[PDB]
């Protein structure tokens, strides 16, 4: 794939034309078909003017260099570097999630909540919001037991912006170091619970607002992506069922059209399966 080309202009001193051209048509193909990205002519674009800005040729290595600016580009289309959760503002921090239904944002809170206990050694809370959806707050209960969270009581009777209010005194008055907030979502998307999660916003005034998306949707992740940051300033975006994409290029796609950094992968259904997201990393991998 990305891998087998850019393996080929590894260590290649001519750097011909037609070999350029080569290299740029397969990782064109590759990002456009391999996964949903329609932004690769600007990607194209910057790699050939740093090759020409650069004199790959002149070096002693023009094939090394070549890719070490497609790798450049990558990371930087990518976020550049890891950027964690907002935690070195004034306990307690308000984690907002949001993203359509099925992105994968429940099982996301007990991943973070295991995430922050385990590593960062701190005390949450966790709420649920979602009065639509039938058994979710159980939901979110269950995963606050197997990962070791404090769970906030929540009823289909309360309306979800009173739910969310009296968690955040509790989380002030029991110095709690971090209040995750689990909010319902509709399968498409939908300005009346865009409207609501507004309210939620407001009222707790987020330190972290973080986007669930699933990697499976596609294309269709970009687009709920930009809708979301339009009415929500987004921190950050979790990008779940990594696992389960082959093509792997929703990544790329939602720093794009948000500007807002990916900071964590979902990798699977369990509680441990949350990877943070490193550019660099992940950059060299492809
Ligand atoms: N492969 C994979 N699936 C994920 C991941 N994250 C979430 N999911 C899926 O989402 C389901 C649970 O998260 P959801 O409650 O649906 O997330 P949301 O609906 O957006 O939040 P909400 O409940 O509305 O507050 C899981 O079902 P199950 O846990 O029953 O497992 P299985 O994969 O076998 O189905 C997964 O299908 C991931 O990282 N990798």
């Amino acid at each position: 794939l990305s891998r087998t080309l850019r393996n080929i202009s590894g260590r290649g001193r001519l750097t011909e034309d037609n070999v350029k051209d080569t290299l740029r048509e397969v990782r064109m193909a590759l990002l456009e078909a391999d996964v949903a990205l329609p932004v690769v002519r600007e990607f194209i674009n910057r790699v050939k003017e740093k090759a020409v800005g650069h004199e790959v040729n002149k070096s002693l290595t023009p094939g090394q260099e070549f890719v070490k600016i497609v790798r450049n580009e990558l990371v930087a289309a990518m976020g550049e570097e890891n950027q964690t959760l907002n935690l070195a503002a004034q306990p307690p921090a308000v984690v907002l999630m949001a993203g359509l239904q099925g992105a994968g944002k429940t099982t996301s809170v007990g991943k973070l909540g295991k995430f922050l206990r385990e590593k960062h050694k701190k005390k949450v809370l966790v709420v649920s919001a979602d009065v639509y959806r039938p058994a979710a707050i159980k939901q979110l209960e269950t995963l606050a037991e197997q990962v070791g969270v404090d769970f906030f009581p929540s009823d289909v009777g309360q309306k979800p912006v009173d739910i969310v209010n009296a968690a955040l005194k509790e989380a002030k008055l029991k110095f709690y170091d971090v209040l995750l907030v689990d909010t319902a979502g509709r399968l498409h998307v939908d300005e009346a619970m865009m409207d609501e999660i507004k309210q939620v916003h407001a009222s707790i005034n987020p330190v972290e607002t973080l986007f669930v998306v699933d990697a499976m949707t596609g294309q269709d992740a970009a687009n709920t992506a930009k809708a979301f940051n339009e009415a929500l300033p987004l921190t950050g975006v979790v990008l779940t069922k990594v696992d389960g994409d082959a093509r792997g290029g929703a990544a790329l796609s939602i720093r794009h059209i948000t500007g807002k950094p990916i900071k964590f992968l979902g990798v699977g259904e369990k509680t441990e399966a949350l990877e943070p997201f490193h550019p660099d990393r992940i950059a060299s991998r492809i």
